[PDB]
DNA sequence: TTTTTTTT
């Protein structure tokens, strides 16, 4: 009897799965019963044990097919197909709200009963890094706004401080809450042609530690980013479009995506300055230094670096109507689950503890 | 029961589509009942909307089907060639009608009721453009005739200026309205053939703020483009044949496209000089920069950037006669709702708020 | 019932096509019926209405076929074996009259019926050219001689004079006559690879104002093209055979065709010297530049640098017995036409308007 | 019925064909009627009228097929097949009267009815080309012998001297005589690695030209030429096999051949020099100009570049012992008709007249 | 009836055939009647005649498939296949053992019926060999002996002494008893990264003459080696696996092989000279010089620098428990062989003769 | 696999 190669195009749409080879792994495995399946008993991997007793009469004929890599290149190109229709036709709002969705899913797992993760250790990294900055999730509002929004010229953000400053982590959670790459300009000119290159169909980039020249007058060490960047006008400005390149494939023509750069204390040149909307001053605490040597499974957990954080961080703080009208169906559910598990009593004890430099929790 | 291939072949043709996957998955979105499409109820695409009901039993049949990229691989071959048909029997002339004809097709959309456009907003960025030069609409067409005309060594246009003068926001437009690419010059040797395989089958080119050498004098930065530029003059003068080279591909051989070079105030040699028909000098001016500052949702939108923009000048300051035969037809229409909804004292009204540099609107 | 892949072979061989989405594109144009087909009735391209009516029934099964990329690769390969077998059989002097050959039939279509061409304008081009030069017919008789002799290390002429000095136009003139290929040695050395790689069985070639030195005293700015040239002194001599290379494509070993290199007047290696068996000298006049200004459909229509412009100074000005046997008779006719339509007074007219640097015609 | 393969192989194997599209295109003109074949009526090719009747009835079957290419490229890698099994098993000697049978065969046709060459020119050549060097059939003899016996360290012969100075000219008739390749040095060592690769199964190898340096003192600009060479020892010697390189196919280890080196004055490194038995050119001999310019048919038709021209020379001089055993009956049997043909005295007027400078036959 | 495709893989294995054009023409040799075969009756080869009556039957069906490249690439995959299998499993020592079958055949090759290696002018070589320096069939045993343990650090002998000493002629006939490759140094470190790629897979190394930085103290003109070698200091000794690199290629990890170190009488560290075993030195020697020169047969036949010229030394000297247990069977079958041969005295006098520096074969 | 990338 036949292989239903569907069936299997399903589980890709799906899992999302593109890789052919990570794809053709995880289908091999459903071929033993799923009634015995250890992995299914101990709860281990969702895109397993959701699935498992769904597929284990194909994934039995499967493995005895002959053409088992063909079967998972169409389902691999159906996924990649999918991606493509999405990124010409989505408006910038719908898809920031499905990124939102699926990290609503993993946090219905993470939290879960199965969830190895404890809210109130994440909740704990949100009072952190609402100390971080003032106003922080006010900052955090306006900055997806401007996201959505793409508008010419007022597209990018200049984050400037000292070493332990804190603004690679702000950026690392930015940047896995919107989903984009990093990208180092510090480079001689020639390969910044690849370098850009990582661009291709990102929502946002982030520009690392543009080194300037002469700040060695105060021990920064001298290098050529600054000069790339004041040569790459446009590509910030976002008016127009730029061409793409990748390692052996041919050039794509692009609106250059929105982003942030980041900095020690460089003098910047006014050309450069006229490019940025806002510019955000990170300065070291002493508190927060101490905190963290209390509360370090902050660090070890990874908490603060997490996009997860910051849509805790909006969940708790911004009003139902500023999301997407889909999903704040689920936001008031998190809402409510939320204020169920903390008091303000509770949480704004956490803030205190913060700022007194001491351990988050008592 | 079998796929219709040629019912496929027909919906890449009046899609114009040429990515296979773009191809593949659209026509795969056909498979569920067009009665329930979300899409279609929302009339949200019109590649979806227009063809889900036609295609829908072919969709279904070639939702099961184990060759589904072949079949895509020869829809996309068939639209790529009525384009090398196209290019070496149409004249430059029904080129440019066919590309206005889509333009036309797009503006029936923007404008209509399901339109989002304003076309007063876009109006108003018509007077703007017409105050950027002297008898802004006089050069369109003269540029438009040269285009057509691509008279050996008579086909090249300088724009010089200080920065922020408008040179690439004209080269833009021009660039939309004709369809064509851009160019970066300002490079190594080496990588600049393969970069130069991007004007295959092209109609204009622009080269995109060429670096000269030594306007530190003017505090301008340095690099190759200028130098690089006078070793490649028989592209410019395109009296005979060149050959193009892409990436895993033997070289093509054609004319080199006619098109714009864009630059700060460098000095040039006269060599390259001779070769350009033409030059325009581009000013700063402090009104429009003000009414600018006051009229923003021009940036916001992109209005200032787009070909549209300058159709819509022609139609209101060319005559009929001065468009190709087929085309009058929509025209006059489009004379006619034009007129309709804008006296001429409206129109200049909008022109004396530019002058005086409120924002364009009262 | 199925495709003739016969049929179309066939087809390819008639119009001697030779690139697979051209061949794959026009075949297609022929499922709709010829008894209405708008290009037959408009007369428009002769490759389609010529054959149309004859192909419809064919074309009627290709276009369901599911193989149809197989079908059009196999009918190129047949066109492109013929080329070859050609190529290593036929006399010199025999391809060139099959070339002059093909030239005549678009003259019989261009000055026929359809009419496309002004006799006239075409006439008044012949004058400008004869002008250009001393005794221009016999340098041009001497030419084809030279090409068809094939003599070793007596197979290239050098143009040298100023810029505007014509060299490029009479070069276009006589590529297009004997057909060939332009390139480009002002190159990094390494990419001669497969620039060179295009000379495969071409009749002649021709090399662009190429890149010298010690001209920087006269602002030419140098390169690699002198440098280059005085490498491949056995390209040119042609006393081997040497290997040229495609992508993907093993190399290909045979003798290196004759022809043309152009200079703006840069020094020369005497090395190099050594292999021009002749060079001429180009001069500005000005008042062929007068001509030219009042008589621009001369340069609109591309007239003084096609080669069809010099096949018709050839039969003005040469005896019927120089040219090969059996086109000595479409000769004559031609000879006749040209008679009947213009006398001498016109022609001296016409000469002597060009002398007075007037528009020609009056 | 259906194609046999078998006597399309048949072919190839009869005319040695081996290139895919030659074999393609020769096969196909079978199709038609032998019977009305005008090139059987002309006698134009022999590789066609020998084999179109018997071929007639294969060929049409062939015309209608859908394999063709994939019919053709079996019959090549026959023919390859063949001579890789040649080029181990056979001796050098057994090579080289195979290829004298081959250049007998033709002469056999050249002087034959058709007879399209006269013997008297191609003595005058070979008159020419003993009057170019003393004993010239000697040192011939010498350098075939060498060939054959291919000691390493001794397996090379240099040509150092001035630009049209005839070492080219000698060079080229060895090659034809010897059925070897010419190969270029003067590259960037990361292709010249490619190119190397052709020298799979060949008799012999000539590298052209070789940009040495210190040559400039005299105008001869350096270059990777003497790098290249003083690097590739190993191949100079003759000491080991090296895996020769072709694309999209495996490379193959062998012994790399003997050969000859041109060059003019260049510097040769000692460490290189120490590599060749001979390293002897040759410098103008004026009268000879002279001659050729009063004989120029020579030229004409490549008489004095071409291996035809030796094996006549060696006919002459040398005794029918010091030939290949086998052979010795055709040997004999071409003596008889030179001697009857010529007296001594009709080749000492030719070679009189050589060495006079003047026009030969008189 | 069919191909088998069995015996095709049989023949395959039993030849050792590796390129599948070689297996491919010669099994079609086989096609033709054994029974007239004349390649058999002249005993020509035995990779045919002893295989010609056994496979004729299957050779005749064919050369008659469709398909005869792909059964072909099977074939020699099962080769290749084989070769890589015991490439990955066996001991450095059953390795050996084979490379001393391999060349024991060529001497059952060289010295079979043809004797076209004479047996005797290949003893003047073993005699030359015996009397270059002391003792040296125990010094080869010994050094061989090393390389066969590989053991850390006890690893690398320094050949020191001058120019034309020998040091280099004797390597590379152990390189042809071994595989393996000499190596440059001499260079900055730049390139000694890419250059020490050039060790991996060998089963043996050499060290080209290191110009030791620092020798020209003793006026020995020098580059980086000598600082670059005392830098090097794990891959000498073998202690563990380290990293080696090629152009375009990425890295490779493995015990840096064993080998040898050649040099004039260079300057070295202390800390350099303890990575060696051995300290030797070589110089020329006037009845060595002499004696070639008067030997030349020795030259000419490839003898000298021939591993089989160590091998026949190697079963002259050394007693058969030598050798690798069950070759020693050849060993006694060339022993009894040379035994018979050669009295000891015409040994003796071809060696006398090498101390007499007078011509060997006297 | 070639190519492009790499290497320069
Ligand atoms: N505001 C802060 N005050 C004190 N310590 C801080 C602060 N922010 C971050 N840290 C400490 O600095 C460490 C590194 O943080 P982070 O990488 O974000 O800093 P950064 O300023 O962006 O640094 P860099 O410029 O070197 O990449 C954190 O793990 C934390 O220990
Ligand atoms: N003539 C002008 N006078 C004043 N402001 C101008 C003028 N032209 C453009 N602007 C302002 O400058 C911005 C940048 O315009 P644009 O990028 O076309 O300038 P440019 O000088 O042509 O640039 P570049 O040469 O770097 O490509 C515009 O969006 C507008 O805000
Ligand atoms: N002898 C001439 N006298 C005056 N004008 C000329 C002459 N020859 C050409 N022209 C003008 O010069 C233009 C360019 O001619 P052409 O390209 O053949 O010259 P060129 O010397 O080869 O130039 P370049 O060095 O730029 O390639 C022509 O289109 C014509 O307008
Ligand atoms: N000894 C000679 N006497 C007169 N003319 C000669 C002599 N040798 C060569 N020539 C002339 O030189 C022309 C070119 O010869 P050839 O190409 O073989 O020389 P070459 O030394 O190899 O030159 P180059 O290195 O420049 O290619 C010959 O066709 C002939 O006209
Ligand atoms: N000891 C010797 N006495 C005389 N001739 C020798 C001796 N050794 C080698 N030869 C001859 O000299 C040639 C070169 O020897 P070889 O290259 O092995 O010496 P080398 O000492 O390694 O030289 P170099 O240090 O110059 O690279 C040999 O091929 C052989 O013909």
């Amino acid at each position: 009897k036949q292989v239903s190669w569907k069936l299997v195009t399903e589980y890709a749409m799906e899992t999302k799965c593109d890789d052919v080879l990570l794809l053709l792994g995880m289908y091999l495995e459903f071929q033993y019963s799923f009634e015995m399946c250890l992995k299914c008993i101990k709860k281990e991997q969702p895109s397993h044990y959701k699935y498992h007793e769904k597929h284990y009469a194909n994934a039995a004929i499967f493995a005895d097919s002959k053409n088992q890599k063909t079967i998972c290149q169409q389902a691999v190109d159906t996924v990649l197909a999918k991606k493509r229709v999405d990124s010409l036709q989505l408006t910038r709002e719908q898809m920031l709200t499905n990124r939102f969705n699926d990290l609503l899913d993993r946090m219905d797992i993470m939290f879960g009963s199965t969830g190895s993760a404890d809210i109130e250790e994440w909740m704990a990294g949100v009072a952190w890094l609402h100390c971080l900055l003032p106003k922080m999730d006010s900052v955090v509002y306006d900055f997806l706004k401007c996201m959505v929004y793409n508008i010419p010229k007022k597209r990018y953000w200049l984050f400037k401080g000292p070493i332990d400053s804190g603004k690679t982590t702000l950026a690392a959670a930015l940047l896995e809450l919107c989903g984009g790459k990093a990208l180092n300009v510090n480079l001689p000119l020639d390969r910044l042609n690849f370098e850009l290159g990582v661009a291709i169909d990102q929502f946002l980039v982030v520009f690392e530690d543009v080194k300037g020249t002469g700040g060695e007058s105060r021990d920064l060490p001298s290098g050529q980013g600054i000069n790339n960047l004041d040569n790459l006008r446009d590509y910030l400005d976002g008016s127009v479009k730029v061409n793409l390149e990748k390692k052996h494939l041919n050039k794509r023509t692009q609106i250059f995506p929105p982003g942030i750069v980041t900095m020690n204390e460089y003098s910047v040149p006014k050309t450069l300055q006229a490019r940025f909307v806002k510019q955000i001053d990170f300065r070291p605490k002493d508190y927060l230094k101490h905190c963290l040597e209390r509360s370090e499974f902050l660090l070890e957990k990874r908490i603060i670096q997490s996009g997860i954080a910051l849509l805790l961080m909006l969940i708790w703080y911004r009003p139902v109507a500023e999301f997407a009208q889909s999903i704040q169906s689920r936001i008031v559910e998190w809402k409510e689950r939320l204020d169920k598990e903390f008091s303000l009593s509770v949480y704004q004890k956490m803030k205190f503890n913060v700022a007194m430099g001491i351990g988050v929790l008592d």
